[PDB]
């Protein structure tokens, strides 16, 4: 059978680790801080990491590209 690469990712620690699967997307669950009292969900792009450190051992951790503080129109348009 042919490898199957899988790529690799920085560890909350820092070190470099394996992913065990690709990213795949997930519900950010980050709160908002906007100057208003708005209140709503990040719709993301939010993604999970799935990866075995060598130091660590088996850890995860989500990374999110939308906007969490800013603006009214940054935030909520
Ligand atoms: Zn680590
Ligand atoms: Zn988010
Ligand atoms: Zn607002």
């Amino acid at each position: 059978n042919p490898n199957q690469e899988l790529g690799v990712v920085q560890c909350l620690c820092r070190r470099i680790a394996p992913l065990t699967q690709p990213p795949f997307g997930v519900r950010c669950r980050a709160t908002l801080n906007c100057p208003c009292d708005y209140i709503g969900d990040c719709p993301g792009p939010a993604e999970q990491y799935m990866y075995r450190c060598p130091n660590c051992g088996p850890r995860s951790h989500v990374a999110c590209s939308g906007v969490h503080q800013g603006t009214c129109q940054q935030v909520h348009p």
